[PDB]
């Protein structure tokens, strides 16, 4: 019924909520968590007591109910903070994903209710050390055996990976080499303190320093035949699926910071002065803060749109795609411009501007990279002209 | 509620009316006009009788009475056939916001209501040989004569300039050089056949070939006082707001030529093959496909979204020059790249993509060229950072 | 021995040669010749007569004997004036250079000699209307039967296509559908007398429109035994290595439009002011024309070097894709920021920049695609890694 | 006469010796410099006995008083394998070089001398809290005393300060604030050990970490006459002129780190396989490769004419800015493109390409911003039209 770029009064509290909580809370402690890189364990408690963390689980199983243009609102403020922080709380909606929209009333009531009571981590398993973008190429095996799968193999790059109360893990289940990727692979939910699983070390990345990062082994692990996600072969889609519905956030996530560049960025043209001017009041400065504007705003209606378009039961694939691809890369756009328009002061470790440079390169990365998501999108365009 | 991408059913009726008449009437005949440099009168009196023209005259004078947000609408599709004319056709929406913002009564009943009796055009008469993006700095002067003002000037680059019926016309009518902007300038309506007015040939450009583009000079035009918009001294503040309401519509204009051109290299990659497979099969085409569409897009969402902001009551201004600097820069990207995914095709006068790339430049150079759209952002943005 | 980076007092000769040429004779006449289309005989002769025209041609068949290096400084310096009259003249040293490089004494006295006597023309036939940058894709036939080659086909975008004395074609001999590149193709050099050709109508372009560019229909065309080049599957090896002679030479073009482009810009902005002061005075502006002096001072050092290496004796495709890719870019971009520069001035016909970028966009397209350059480059450079 | 780009055969020894160097002694150390910050003793040491560290110093000075292109050649060499190694090593050619251009054969036996018996740094004093890029902004007074000056002030970011033997310190004289910069600065030597002189902490920047960088405060210190460099007020042009003759070998630095980044990506492209092919065979992949060879090759070329033309008698200002600005720009667009092809790993301190992100940051920042640059290279510009 017409065009709306207005918020209901719910979802203006909500953002209150995640914005206060930002400022006052992630801020301030955003660069000591980034030099050691402990797990933001305090932030991560609040977050959850607030209700700013895991708001997709359903109210019959204590949640909030919430839908992605809701999550998307709250990332966007968490991610201003810290997107170190924020990866940490959204790995939550991630990994339980792939239950909420393809979980059975047992395995929600259980994996999902247990969220809501205490604050609990999980994780997302499907990267492996060979395979990344290509999902269909990953080598976990899950051995039907009895009333129980065997789970073997190897996953990398897992976040909240040594932090996880449970994991969601896509295994290979169809020996064929010849079997289509969407009858290949099972979809299970594994509790982490089965015999059996490895948990690595800690890995040393560039930025989002204190998210947990881990690679993670399973030895002859064993899942019940319950956790099953739909049945035997359903993984994939149930994979595609989640990924789906958390581009908008992972897009989200990248305009928070790009914003926080942007305001950073603004309020030193503000305080310094240069060749006798305000920084400013250099055209050139003042077209660069222009254009960092221009591409805050455009990224944010991207993923409000492709928000929009998961939460009216449309597919949004083709416009999460656009999110994440235009997002993830004005990000790292503006993340540099930022510690530019600082001189000198930009690429000291005393600014908060030099940590976002770091922090930006991954939403070019992980949740598709940018390479992946162009070629989304030239799927969905280009099968519109066919037949 | 909140957010909305859905459009009411009445304005998907406008959307199929445009979209009809510029596939089946104004595509066919396009290439011809732009070519003989003949003004398009039948396809603009297809357009008037079918509504699709004077969108904004009160439905008190005859018109429909519709908003920034509908015109934009039915400008994308008139645009996708050809931007030459839509050009024609908007120009008569630029000349008579100054009224339908400023008007009294007895003007609007006047001048809107005979653009109701017939296929009438006007034009919108503020720019110079020495003056078009420094408004401040026209020298057309309109002395006090008893009840007459006498202007005396000279404007240059009038679209629909010998073509129009009437004429709004921005002048200085304060001598004082040290005299503030905004209280210098006023706004007259001039009708066509007053007689000092002496309009130029027809000025021949490198696109949008078949609009009248031309200059006028103005030799003791006797100009009754009934016909100054607010008075004496309200004029600059007239034409602010003037481009306020119509740059998301020539930002409309701009994404209806990028989506042409976005169809056409989309259809031709689908069909011309080059090394053994389908140009869409060559990942490089099908990257360049894909960011295609992806600018296309958001410049979309930028003028839904600074159309929206004016008809709810905002000040939009800040919108709208994100929309026209970048809907106008895409607008080129997708021209120059439709004729490059058209080889050799591309650049032969009998393929539909260099008459596009040609048309394309001005949505960088009128209504404000890029480089002061950027300027206004700056200045929108820097605002709310200072206190 | 020593990097150099200065021309021999010969090479400053040819330059202030070509140069006043430009300057004075093919700059006050350009304009013309590309409203009407006509081809420029009399600048053709002119430049005959001053040895700027068929300038590889060797001291024993009459002519001058210069390398690439010395086409490349003569051919910037008439670009600088028109690509279209240097376009023109430059399919004569491109029909040449595979009579060059791979013929032999007969040959060359026969063909060159007479081009020496007269201002005759010539075209490097070799593009097809279903195949121009896969040269493989090459569907005219060439049948050997008995002491001759009976030879039918159709070529597509011929530079001097109706104004050559004699013609190179490559055709397909090996109808084997799998026969290797490398043996399957054979270069004649066929004169435009012998009866079964057909001349078509003269394409109209978006630019470069006083040039002559035709197809050609090769209708049951004899060519005698004798004007084969190196005999039989010799042809591919033929064509790549006059491409490879010529990219720095049409690299050299393109940076001669992009110096006219960046000449007009700076003139323009030295007399027009906005807002008070000078367009150089303003930041935006200044940033505009340093960016597009760095662009075309590396265009030039790229191409230089690429003419170089064949002259020095060492193999140059890797230098001359670099060269030609980034050449054909900047020219593009230097000719619209040109534009952007003038404002509506430079969108008008009456203004030198808005030819200049009609003229560049095929800078991107002939004499190897920007998308075939990149992949030329990406394999000389891969090459270098593996073992 | 004639252009040449072929090294001489010394050169090509220098270049061996810089390359053996770097890739077999600066490579399997840089990372653990880079974690801990460590200053590179060991490897400074061994560079100034492999005498590729004051290879300005004039024979007559025991050095091999080389030109900036061998200066340039060596450089880049060294940044193949640590920009933060070479960082150290080329802050001493940057603070000698105003002693080279400007001190009497006494100041230089004594100064340039130390260099050449011990490994002996040295620093530019020029940049302080209060301005960088504003050279002419300086706040640090010296006072004339008779014989001798005394110096109050405090200096920033200062390479090797903390580490130097001595100090070319820039301080302003004339306290006529309405003074001409050309006669309002005086540049001074002084011993590191003056008493007032306060080094400050090691500063923790996001690249180049085990390069040192500190601020110094100089509280009351004490400079001979004999050590101010042309005469009391002409050391504005003094640091002007260092600048122009070092900028070249900035350039050359951030070239090497381009070529370590191209290498190291394509290398992990030669293995890294997904979906069933090698990046390399991806065409995206590329593409990508393919262009940030060309930036490397051109920013090469850039540096070694700006390297040429100081060497050649003539001023150099043009092409040292245009190869500056450059070579920085590209230098970051092939260490972030370098990390999106190694993707997960790239992102992970475990690999190499991430540290090339961290620094060549700077790269656009000292030795004169991007912004500055481009005001210089349209200043040269605009004024070759000026007359
Ligand atoms: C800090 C971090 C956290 C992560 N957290 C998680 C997590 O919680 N859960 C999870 O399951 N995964 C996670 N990942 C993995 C992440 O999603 C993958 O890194 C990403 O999908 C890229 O995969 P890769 O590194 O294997 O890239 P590769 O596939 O090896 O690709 C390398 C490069 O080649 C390009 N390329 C590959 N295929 C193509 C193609 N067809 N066409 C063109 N270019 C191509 C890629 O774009 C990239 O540029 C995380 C990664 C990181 C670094
Ligand atoms: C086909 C066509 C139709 C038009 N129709 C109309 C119409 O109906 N009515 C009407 O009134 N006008 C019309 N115009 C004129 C158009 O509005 C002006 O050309 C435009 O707004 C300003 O361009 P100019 O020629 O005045 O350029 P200039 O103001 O001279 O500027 C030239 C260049 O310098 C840049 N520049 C200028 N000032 C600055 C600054 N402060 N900082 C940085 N860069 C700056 C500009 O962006 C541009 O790139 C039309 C023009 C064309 C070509
Ligand atoms: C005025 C003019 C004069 C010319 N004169 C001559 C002449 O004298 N002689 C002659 O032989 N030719 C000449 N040509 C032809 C010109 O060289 C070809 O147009 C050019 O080589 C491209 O071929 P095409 O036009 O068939 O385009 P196509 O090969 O159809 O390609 C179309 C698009 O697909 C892209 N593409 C193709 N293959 C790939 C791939 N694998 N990966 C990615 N992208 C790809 C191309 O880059 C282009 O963007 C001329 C052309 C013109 C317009
Ligand atoms: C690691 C490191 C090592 C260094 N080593 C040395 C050394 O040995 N010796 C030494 O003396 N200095 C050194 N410096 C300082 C260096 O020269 C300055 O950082 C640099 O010139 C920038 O000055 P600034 O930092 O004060 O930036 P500012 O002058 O504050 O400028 C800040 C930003 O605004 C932009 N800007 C400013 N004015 C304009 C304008 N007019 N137009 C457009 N944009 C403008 C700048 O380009 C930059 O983007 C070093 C700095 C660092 C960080």
């Amino acid at each position: 019924l017409g065009f709306s770029f207005e918020f209901t009064e719910q979802q203006k509290e909500f953002q209150a909520t995640a914005r206060k909580f930002a400022r006052e809370e992630i801020i301030p402690v955003a660069a000591e968590y980034d030099k050691t890189g402990e797990y933001p364990v305090p932030l991560i408690r609040r977050a959850w007591e607030l209700g700013l963390m895991n708001t997709h689980i359903p109210e019959n199983c204590g949640g909030l109910g919430l839908g992605t243009f809701d999550a998307c609102l709250i990332s966007e403020e968490l991610a201003y903070g810290c997107t170190g922080v924020q990866t940490a709380i959204e790995g939550n909606s991630l990994g339980q994903m792939p239950i909420i929209i393809a979980g059975n009333d047992q395995q929600k009531k259980k994996y999902l209710g247990r969220m809501t009571e205490e604050p609990l981590m999980c994780a997302y398993c499907v990267t492996e050390p060979g395979a990344g973008s290509d999902v269909a190429g990953i080598k976990t095996k899950a051995e039907k055996k009895g009333d129980e799968y065997i789970i073997n193999g190897q996953k990398m790059w897992i976040t909240n990976g040594g932090k996880a109360n449970w994991y969601f893990l896509l295994a290979r289940s169809d020996p064929d080499p010849k079997a289509p990727a969407n009858k290949a692979f099972t979809g299970f939910i594994v509790e982490a303190d089965t015999p059996g699983i490895q948990i690595g070390r800690k890995e040393l990345n560039m930025g989002q320093r204190c998210s947990d990062t881990r690679g993670i082994v399973f030895e002859d692990v064993k899942v019940p035949k319950e956790n099953v996600l739909i049945g035997d072969g359903a993984g994939f889609k149930v994979a595609m699926g989640a990924f789906d519905k958390e581009r908008p956030v992972v897009a989200a996530g990248a305009v928070g910071l790009a914003q926080r560049a942007l305001d950073e960025a603004t309020k030193y043209a503000l305080e310094r002065k240069t060749f006798g001017k305000l920084l400013v009041e250099h055209q050139a400065i003042s077209f660069m803060l222009a254009e960092m504007a221009m591409k805050v705003e455009l990224a944010r209606m991207s993923y409000q749109r492709a928000a929009w378009e998961v939460d009216s039961g449309r597919r949004n694939t083709y416009y999460a795609s656009i999110a994440k691809a235009f997002a993830g890369d004005i990000a790292n756009q503006l993340a540099t411009d930022a510690v530019q328009i600082l001189g000198g002061n930009g690429f000291n470790t005393e600014y908060p501007v030099e940590k976002l440079m770091r922090d930006a390169k991954i939403y070019q990365i992980y949740g598709g990279t940018s390479q992946i998501q162009r070629l989304i999108v030239a799927r969905e365009h280009i099968d519109k002209y066919k037949n």
